[PDB]
């Protein structure tokens, strides 16, 4: 059953949708040839609302025309999701159980927005309320005392199981570490400037690499398998003197030799050889330099399935020079966006309930990434409190869902819908295809083909001006529509 959004304003540019123990917005059950479906969200308050129109055989005029080039084939989509941090888990479980179910449904269900990716930190990050690794007992090179604590066994793992039961789509898990045990590090601390002791290939590096296998073991004992792991979350962090929360620094040469000598072989000789390894997990300005240092060494290249990027310094990194150039040089190594949130700059408010601007940053990043070959996009924390935490160093940020414990209430923000416009309608295996514009325009738009050959187009209007437009699909026809200011649309049609 479709239930509209209950809107509530907090004085920002748009509303949130209010959900509680007994009510949350949702969709009806799921067109017909020669018609299209349109989903629309607007700053004014529409939330993924469904309409239909006809596909017309002819068209005339000089308005903006967008033309699919379905024979121009690019990358296949892996998918979309968010991260189950310690904070996300504590926030979700702070709700009554029926409200928890509706929050999980909103993300993971086909009646929600159909996430198919969850990122899971290996032990503690800044979005944790205590500092721990899985092997804190000093000098345990054999990892006999490797253990998952309750943050995993009572919080994260049972929530991930419930997300899997809700999903119809297969859901892929991605793991990333922030720090190693402090006794493997040069500075003997979870934060600050410091890297693994010694050099790739030695006892410290072989132990760190075994720690990934032990992690995959412990999770598999709890019946969870991984699609992929990253070699390190933001390895450049640990090069930065005073870095305030968990990290572990690698130069690109250091990452190359660690993956070639320790991490690659250790994974390939385990029962977990099918888990993919992703490198970088860092700002895209490190591209294409890091891809060059690592992937021109055939011993590291043979283990690296892809490159993960974070969005935070995007303003210093035009997409063509980083993503584009990387795909040109290394087209067989997939690009994947592994982490993004807004609110993290020192001078921004962490949480702005109902910010349409923040919603637009999500979809503009997602469309730009798809336009430059990226196969998937993962948000950061799945839910936060109204402060943007908790977070042991107060590195508060915003989230698509904000949980208010004392009201047994949660708020879906514009970000939630800007993401849904893609995750709901672009299943795994969808393939990005060509789309060209007849004149300069202010729209961001991308076109993909579903596995069954039907079409999906996302149109984001970041300007205040209504742009009437047409979408041309060769040998099915023409969709006449309009892209209102501050809107996002998703169009779907069978080519059948
Ligand atoms: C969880 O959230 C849901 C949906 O928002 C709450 O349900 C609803 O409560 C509204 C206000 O309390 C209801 O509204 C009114 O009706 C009359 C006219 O018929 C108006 O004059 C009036 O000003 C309101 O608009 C609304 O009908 C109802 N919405 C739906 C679709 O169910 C729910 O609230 C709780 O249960 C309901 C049935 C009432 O008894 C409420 O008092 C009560 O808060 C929310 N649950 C909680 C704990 O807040
Ligand atoms: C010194 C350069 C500072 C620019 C911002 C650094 C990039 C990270 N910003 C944020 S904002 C919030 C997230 C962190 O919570 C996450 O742990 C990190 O992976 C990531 O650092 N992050
Ligand atoms: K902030």
């Amino acid at each position: 059953f479709a239930r509209p959004c209950i809107p509530k304003s907090f004085g920002y540019s748009s509303v949130v949708c209010v959900c509680n123990a007994t009510y949350c917005d949702s969709f009806d059950p799921p067109p017909a040839l020669g018609t299209f479906s349109r989903y629309e969200s607007t700053r004014s308050g529409r939330r993924m609302e469904l309409s239909m129109g006809p596909i017309q055989a002819n068209h005339t005029g000089t308005g903006l025309l967008l033309t699919l080039q379905p024979e121009q084939k690019f990358q296949k989509v892996k998918g979309f999701g968010g991260a189950m941090t310690d904070a996300a888990a504590l926030n979700i479980l702070a709700l009554s159980p029926p409200a928890q179910n509706l929050l999980l449904k909103s993300y993971f269900s086909e009646e929600g927005i159909g996430y198919n990716i969850i990122r899971v930190p290996m032990a503690s990050c800044d979005f944790s309320i205590r500092t721990y690794t899985y092997a804190d007992t000093p000098d345990d090179f054999q990892l006999h005392n490797f253990s998952l604590p309750e943050e995993d066994t009572k919080l994260k793992i049972p929530l991930i199981h419930r997300a899997l039961q809700l999903a119809q789509r297969p859901v892929s898990l991605l793991a990333s570490p922030w720090t190693s045990p402090t006794w493997l590090k040069t500075n003997g601390a979870v934060n600050g400037k410091g890297s693994l002791k010694g050099q790739p290939g030695d006892i410290y590096h072989q132990t760190w690499a075994r720690y990934f296998v032990k992690f995959l073991d412990a999770y598999a004992e709890h019946k969870l398998q991984f699609w992929a792991v990253t070699a390190e979350n933001e390895p450049s962090a640990g090069l930065l003197s005073g870095y305030p929360f968990q990290c572990l620094g690698f130069t690109p040469e250091h990452q190359r030799d660690f993956i070639a000598r320790d991490l690659g072989p250790t994974l390939a000789n385990s029962t977990h050889h099918n888990v993919r390894l992703l490198m970088l997990d860092d700002q895209r300005l490190l591209l294409p330099h890091w891809a060059k240092v690592v992937l021109t060494d055939p011993e590291a290249a043979k283990y690296v399935h892809g490159i993960a990027v974070h969005w935070y310094l995007d303003f210093l990194a035009p997409a063509k020079a980083t993503l584009g150039e990387t795909h040109r040089l290394f087209p067989n190594t997939m690009l994947f966006a592994s982490e993004a949130c807004v609110g993290s700059k020192f001078w921004e408010q962490s949480v702005r309930l109902g910010s349409w601007d923040r919603g637009m940053q999500y979809s503009h990043s997602i469309i730009t990434n798809l336009l430059y070959h990226v196969v998937g996009w993962t948000d950061w924390n799945l839910a936060l409190n109204p402060e943007g935490g908790p977070n042991w160093v107060r590195n508060f940020v915003d989230s698509p869902i904000i949980v208010d414990i004392t009201k047994d209430t949660f708020y879906k923000q514009p970000m939630f819908y800007h993401l849904g416009h893609f995750s709901k309608f672009i299943p795994e295996g969808s393939q990005r295809v060509g789309l060209v514009a007849s004149q300069k325009n202010d729209l961001d738009a991308v076109a993909l083909m579903h596995p069954d050959g039907s079409a999906v187009v996302v149109v984001l209007n970041r300007s205040s001006k209504d742009v009437p437009l047409t979408i041309k699909d060769p040998a099915v026809g023409f969709l006449e529509t309009i892209s209102p200011g501050y809107s996002i649309h998703t169009y779907l049609w069978h080519r059948q």
